[PDB]
């Protein structure tokens, strides 16, 4: 039961921060890149590795103490940062012709993010079952051929940062009756990156009866992921790349019985 | 002759359910996906195997009993489940250029969804009248060359999983009074994929005079195809890729006469 | 003629429902739907299209309810393109899109059009190549000069004959057609993908601007479509377009006037 | 200028109709709505287009109604519309196919579609790609350009005000100026960019400004002005031509009294 | 605290100027224009001239002395200069196919605008942190790993014109309280420029309060990127292009507390 939200001065609060992207890091200098991509013979003999696998990225917000009042998530303002780093087309890649400058950062791309009161479910579904996910990931447990469409035993809790693979997981529609989630996959090999920078747009998080997601033990969930294309080095080799997402969330205090 | 909608706790219902795509399933590592694509030698010798050919997807869901009341379907929540497995550009592929990534699932797509109180209604249209439909599916019988443009005898209804072929049969639109359907055929042969996930958006079913369509004997029918490209192996050859579809329908009763 | 009021009651409203095919050309008894092969001229001088090569516009015109002053007036349209998945057919004579993979589908230039009037779709006639000869059995803008190449006010015509205009040498005349209205959408390019949607959710409104819509004289309604959704790529490397029919209901209200 | 009242009455409202014909180049009697094939400069010091290489500007200038209080036609609204868009399905005329026995490469790559209603000539900026661009006898261009005009040169100021003269490469809409035009264009580049040209006859613009007065035509003119560089028409050889359509104007108009 | 807006003829003012490109320059022919594109070896090779570094726009415009009274800003109409330069396809480009025209300006653009009441804040981000940005220009100093993704050491003032590097910087979502900015990155080799021009467009620059950017000191601060894709010449090698920003900026008096 849903009552009244507090109003006053005291009945508001801010949560501003970034999650940076987790695309596998596979040496000291290559932060935000995943390790590059290689093409296992067989589905049977799939088995990426850690450092190849983007990851979603979480953070828990602990806000304000409360106690029933909880708080409600009424607005998000979010942004990917570092947009023009895609500019560098002089840095170790694949001349597009004779002559020419590198060809920039494009292919398959993900770009989502949540706003929840309790961490973001996730249903797992396979590209291939026989994926071999490797220690120190979590993955969809006893595949089955039927996980490749929809298998409902794969239920998980988005609650660890750079632990669950992006490809084997998805927000689960069946629940996030809490959290707010939006999420474009742009496919193609060779599809061009579009990143639109603003602080003049705001998403407003409340549904359709005027709620928006109420925090549990006065706890805030940010998920994200920002898979904005491949890099391609000069050898033709080529890595995923990430960049980092902000947001601000504005809340307000409701009771509840 | 519609008449009020009855209020009160009793008297709404919801169904949320989800429906596997039906892409042929060659063999049982294969869920998901069509046998690889083979091009017959002249329009008279087409004659496609059933594993190679996506089907329309229906499922027919029991409402609660009633009765005169009708469950009226009045919105739809809708999501194609398992987007990010398109990420997985790491196994049994082809190569885009020397040391890439794999080529990622791709070209021709076919995303449909519909809500009704009956049977999809369908007519039958073929690309080419010669084609021989195999054995196991359901197809436009007696088929002419008026049957590449428009033939009149070719109707039917969606009746059956796994046994219309998506690429014989569309919404008849001059039936479905009592249906609301919607398609996207996206063609070429490296169009990328484009997929959006969400939990906010809500499509409403209700007609210009206020009505959603009416669940003949307490049954809701759901219809899905969601045939998002091409898989491509290192050989070269091709398969279709599908993708399973959420529903969640609200429903109220309604008084008829 | 001065506009009066709406008739109501049950008998004012009336609904047309109907299909119209495409006319691509229909080289032979197998390929209705489909153009003849394309073939290239060598020279601007020497263009002469084969009849079987050109698509052309189609045209049907509906008798309504009989009246009688009260015409029927167009009020809303719902339109669709029917059989868009045929083109999911990649595996019928097509030419592979690279060693062992799927033919490559329809693609390339399309046009998708469609008008509803109270009479004919008036036409202007506009020419890539004035030069070019259209052949026996086609309307076609007559006396061409090089000017038709850009606008030759001597080019009227009436879409008043189906599978006979082409579609490459008229469009609606934006001149005329008080009485249609009119929509349409070229997408060139060789490799241009169709996006084709479907569903029975939308309704276009035929009321002008004060609250009029087309008339029917004669009591007869006149629809006019082209879908020409790309071309069809044989084995051989040769193109032929690929149409698909129309599906129009048009809901009408009896209307008076002076 | 004070803008008073609109007229009213059965004598108060005008219409003008037009089409205005692309200014493609024209390079022989058989080539109206296109240019002479594109040859490319091997420096950027030797580049010197000839004239019928370049697309121009489209303008008319239409009188009215004589109208001398003082009144002013006042422009209320325009429909537009390219016309010929199917002409684009000639894909069977000296062309190149696309690949062994296939159709000819239809017209496509870098577009200019633009088009402005104003009371008066359409106010032009000059910006050119290559400073040192020798624009032809014949064309009105913009003179003792400097390195600094491949950006912005002050100087570079003129008015539409003749047919197939100004280039339209190396003019633009003044947005400094044009108080008393509205005008509206894109350029899609890309040598491969398809063409996307809608038709209908059931859009109108208004020309109203934020305090809801239209273009006042002075000296009772109109001025329409039009580019419609559809793309480029690619030969048997490879030799590309830009290929340009009419475009179609209908404007309404009221008399307005200003002081 | 923002009070009440001041009435009157006295109560208004506008701004009117232009904005050149910054795309480095190269010689005393090439205005607008970068130095050719070379790629480094590696990533830690990485040293671009300052020549070939398209670098923020920025203009502190004075405006009448108020003094509390400040200016805020209402209203923009903007423009890119010389859209149509983009058809010269006659000058030392590098013809498309044999006997075509130049192939021409294409592939990653960055559009971006902002008005303000003070400098544009700025965070730095970089693609390769071992990149050894040039005299003369101001970017991301003591770059570690961790600024490839987001380190908030590196925060800014768009302060000088022509200094700092687009590729680096981008807005600071975590300020710019004062100021509204709009950007779009559009990447991809081959990607067309889509330019539209029109003097019927107007942004307003009210907050959500109905406030507008307040300038301090009596400035107003104007900053742009149009890289509108590259410039391949005849040889192969590729400079980026770019072109002017037109500004007009509707400013009110506001007093505040
Ligand atoms: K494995
Ligand atoms: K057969
Ligand atoms: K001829
Ligand atoms: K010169
Ligand atoms: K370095």
């Amino acid at each position: 039961e849903v009552l009244e939200v507090k109003t006053g001065v005291d009945s508001i609060t801010e949560v501003e921060c970034f999650l940076t992207p987790e695309m596998g890091d596979p040496d000291e200098h290559l932060r935000g890149f995943s390790k590059s991509i290689s093409i296992s013979d067989t589905f049977e003999s799939d088995s990426p590795n850690k450092d190849m696998l983007p990851c979603y990225s979480v953070a828990r917000i602990p806000l304000p103490n409360l106690n029933i009042l909880m708080w409600e998530a009424v607005t998000l303002k979010t942004e990917v940062i570092g947009v023009t780093t895609l500019m560098n087309v002089h840095s170790n890649g694949q001349a597009t012709h004779d002559n020419g400058a590198a060809k920039p950062v494009q292919g398959t791309s993900f770009h989502f993010f949540s706003v929840g009161g309790e961490a973001l479910e996730l249903q797992g579904v396979v590209f291939n079952y026989r994926t071999t996910y490797p220690d120190g990931t979590i993955f969809p447990k006893n595949a089955t051929v039927q996980s490749q469409v929809m298998n409902t035993e794969h239920k998980a809790y988005l609650d660890k940062n750079k632990a669950y693979p992006v490809e084997c997981w998805v927000p689960d529609p069946t629940r996030n009756e809490n959290t707010r989630y939006f999420g474009t996959l742009t496919g193609g090999e060779n599809v061009p990156p579009v990143l639109h920078i603003t602080n003049t747009a705001t998403t407003v998080l409340l549904d359709e009866f005027g709620v928006g997601p109420l925090c549990k033990g006065d706890n805030l969930y940010l998920s994200a992921v920002d898979v904005c294309g491949m890099f391609t080095n000069r050898s033709g080799s080529q890595q995923w790349r990430g960049l980092s997402r902000y947001f601000k969330v504005q809340l307000r205090k409701r009771r509840v019985k």
